């Protein structure tokens, strides 16, 4: 298993939350996602033969947010 | 047909905006509703028969906004 932090910015809200969390949630692989509002950090775990931490930021990126470089 | 202007506080995205939209659409009553997020404003038309000024407002906290 993985466990990634990844940075984020433009969240503004628990909705903002819900989106990212159901998004990244959904991809084949992932094992569990929280997300801190206040520092705009997207906490994942899972497993990487099945999912990439690119795979993770296209889907937050297709959110409307960015994920720092 | 009556109306009500609200200033509401802490919507932040267009998801706060359709939360506002939907919570209050659903509101038996109401005819129809514009939400301006920059300037945190709530117009709503309805028959005051059937909803209230309260009851918009109070949909609009249940959603966790502040109602002026
Ligand atoms: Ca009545
Ligand atoms: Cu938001
Ligand atoms: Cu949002
Ligand atoms: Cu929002
Ligand atoms: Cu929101």
């Amino acid at each position: 298993m993985e466990q990634k932090t990844l940075q984020v910015e433009g969240m503004s809200c628990q909705h903002c939350v819900k989106a990212v969390e159901t998004s990244v949630g959904e991809l084949d692989g992932v094992s569990a996602v929280h997300v801190n509002l206040e520092a705009g950090k997207v906490d994942v775990s899972f497993d990487a033969d099945k999912v990439s931490v690119k795979d993770i930021a296209d889907a937050i990126e297709d959110q409307g947010y960015d994920v720092a470089k």
